[PDB]
């Protein structure tokens, strides 16, 4: 009988606030009968990994049948600055890894639906840039085609985040950044832009530590020299090197920007009391669950996601499940969709948006130019945005808690601890 | 069996084509879902329009032919929802137009009873207004009529029967009627006599369709008026050949025409009990029966098909077949000389029509009725069992 799903459906409805609106029909069929208006931009995601035990279909299953090979339209989000929609990829992460051909001929496929809905940009999300060669790959493959959208790896907009973010958690940690000691985990893609644009920026730290793996080790001593000869760093350099996990030289850092996409290289159990810990990585560079364990318990530490803006006015959301995956899913899993933060918006998703609004801010295909994020930064400064209030995954970092570590760690109060005598 | 020219497709031919899998379409038809049968679906009628149609067009079938792409979209509604709220009728057709404008639809056919149940298309182009980025409509009546006209020419070619000793009776003269009865007497030879037969309501509409029948046409044979309270009155049944296009079944008793009675309906539903006429036909072999809508295409067509995964769960057409009022909308995408048609219309262009179709050597589709065709030995026992001279010496199962 048909009256648990009306009013199922009904319990979404009238709880689709001004700024979240589930939406159970097709995005595509909606926007191609004209009751969706196009989008500017788009960004392209993957279905995460997958759990063996958190779907009862297979992988394989779920690719060929769930899927069906096809890019999926989820979301849109409604900014002041446009409209972006979100694309899923028919794909797992280590999918993408394991057949780099078959990743690009998917996106291409999405590219142009992408298209047929208004996107002029998109944004490739996650790590899809990792596993493209950066969009190197989906370039080569794209050719002189001209009927497609143009792509961006979206990371000189996700650099210009996570200054943000280091400015945000000094700020509401009530420390200056010209008296820490900045430990930079991995200086990859992210990493190359988040440097130079910090050293802009913001006041120039104390001591920077740079630490990779061992194959980079000539890659971070030039790295050091632009430090010291273009972004003119007068300050101590240090070069950590590690294999599998963080040397025990990051511990003595104040503040750590990790930018690896290597997961728990760094121990959050080990860290000194006060430290500060901004993080681009999905997944994170720690245990995100020890963490929150560490915080709740003794308000220890500081630590937040380093990719997500803050828009100074709300984004109104519009969210379609995909209908076989919704069934199998619970209420506690589309509460998470209800409560999320509508101020906030990813900046590689945001990116796209902004590259269709601005001409001055062009894509990025490839790793290159980290200065040109500085023009990234400015304009999200004249539009007044910010970093995301602090907070890691679905854990948003009480105030008070903040303002308990503000207290006892902030800026001439470090020093009178056991781990900094 | 399997066929390259029948192919099911699991996935939706919307998102194909925006993934660039199918290319665009030059035209479209809409359809409809027929009539509302509890027994066929476990859900009720508002249930099935909301959750499973989910208010919205469906993409269905694709049907390429060597003149163009036509895509089929089923509308969200069915038969009755179009006559109960013709607002409501028109809001998901311009929706429909929308949807067939993105996939290249230049033109697009209402099928079956849309046109009886939208003034024609007078009550969507004034919902569409000025609007101009939304693909044109078309009744295809036109094309319609010149099916019918071929199918009157096959199904007396194939009874060996010449039309000018028939007695033709017209059931049902409303916006397609009215392009066969001037088309046949253009392109066919003109019958011995002429029965117009249709409701009290048009009782002068009749009366003035002799008139131009005598004055117009050049009819030189008899006219006899009858007026049909429900069902058809008797003397409809004292025609030789009966041309069908009503908009209500089963108004026409199949186990009361006589012995050699030819019967060539457009009507859908058949103004007759299809599952009779196949009974009859299987035990005496008494009539031809068939489609009056059904084109035959010389070269033939390959059909896509992507059924509504929720239907399909509970869920051999002749790939020369299409029916004319769909390809309608492909002629005119392709012959500019072809306009579309709003409202009942003159009909002037009907020879137009009938001639282009020659040209491309279209026939009427082979004699059928729904999902029976009618076998080729069959026909020819009846071609020597009721030529003219053999109809009197029948017993008439009175
Ligand atoms: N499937 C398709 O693609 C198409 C199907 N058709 C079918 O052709 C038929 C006629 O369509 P239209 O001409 O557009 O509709 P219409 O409503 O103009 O024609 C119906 C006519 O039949 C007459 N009629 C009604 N009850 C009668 C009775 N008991 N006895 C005699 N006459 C009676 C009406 O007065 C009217 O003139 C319909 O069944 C329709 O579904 C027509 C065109 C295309």
């Amino acid at each position: 009988n048909e009256v648990q799903e009306t009013l199922n459906k009904e319990v979404v409805q009238t709880k689709n606030s001004e700024y979240v609106q589930f939406e159970s029909r097709s995005l595509l069929s909606l926007f191609t009968v004209g009751k969706i208006p196009p989008v500017d931009a788009a960004a392209l995601c993957y279905w995460g990994e997958y759990d063996p035990e958190m779907f009862d279909w297979s992988r394989d299953y779920m690719i060929e049948n769930i899927f069906e090979n096809l890019p999926f339209w989820t979301m849109i989000k409604q900014t002041n600055w446009g409209r972006i929609a979100i694309i899923a990829l028919p794909r797992f992460v280590s999918d993408l890894y394991s057949n780099q051909d078959d990743a690009v001929q998917v996106i291409i496929e999405a590219l142009e639906m992408a298209g047929i809905i208004g996107a002029k940009f998109v944004s490739l999300t996650g790590l899809i840039p990792s596993a493209t060669d950066y969009g190197l790959a989906i370039t080569k493959a794209v050719a002189n085609r001209e009927d497609l959208p143009k792509i961006t790896t979206g990371h000189r907009t996700t650099g210009a985040a996570v200054v943000l973010t280091i400015k945000k958690i000094c700020e509401q940690g009530g420390r200056d950044l010209s008296t820490e000691k900045v430990g930079f985990i991995g200086l990859g893609s992210v990493g190359m832009n988040v440097l130079p644009l910090m050293l802009k920026c913001l006041p120039h730290p104390q001591e920077i530590t740079l630490c990779d793996v061992y194959s980079k080790l000539e890659f971070l001593e030039n790295i050091e020299q632009n430090l010291v000869h273009k972004f003119g760093f007068k300050g101590k350099i240090k070069l950590a090197l590690s294999k599998t996990t963080v040397p025990q030289e990051i511990y003595d850092s104040t503040l750590i920007v990790g930018a690896t996409n290597v997961a728990n290289v760094l121990d959050i159990m080990q860290v000194k009391p006060g430290t500060l810990i901004v993080d681009d990585s999905g997944p994170h560079c720690f245990s995100v669950e020890q963490a929150i364990k560490r915080f709740q318990e003794r308000e220890d530490i500081l630590f937040s996601e380093g990719g997500m803006l803050r828009s100074p006015f709300p984004i109104k959301t519009t969210v379609h499940l995909l209908p076989s995956v919704e069934k199998i899913m619970n209420n506690a899993q589309k509460e998470a969709v209800f409560n999320s933060n509508p101020f906030n918006i990813m900046g590689c998703a945001f990116s796209a948006l902004l590259s269709s609004q601005f001409e001055q801010l062009e894509p990025t295909v490839g790793i290159c130019d980290g200065e040109q994020s500085e023009l990234h930064y400015q304009i999200l400064q004249e539009l007044e945005f910010e970093a995301g209030d602090l907070h890691c995954e679905h854990y948003v970092l009480p105030a008070k808690s903040i303002a308990n570590f503000r207290q006892r760690f902030g800026k001439d109060l470090l020093e009178h601890h056991h781990h900094h005598h």
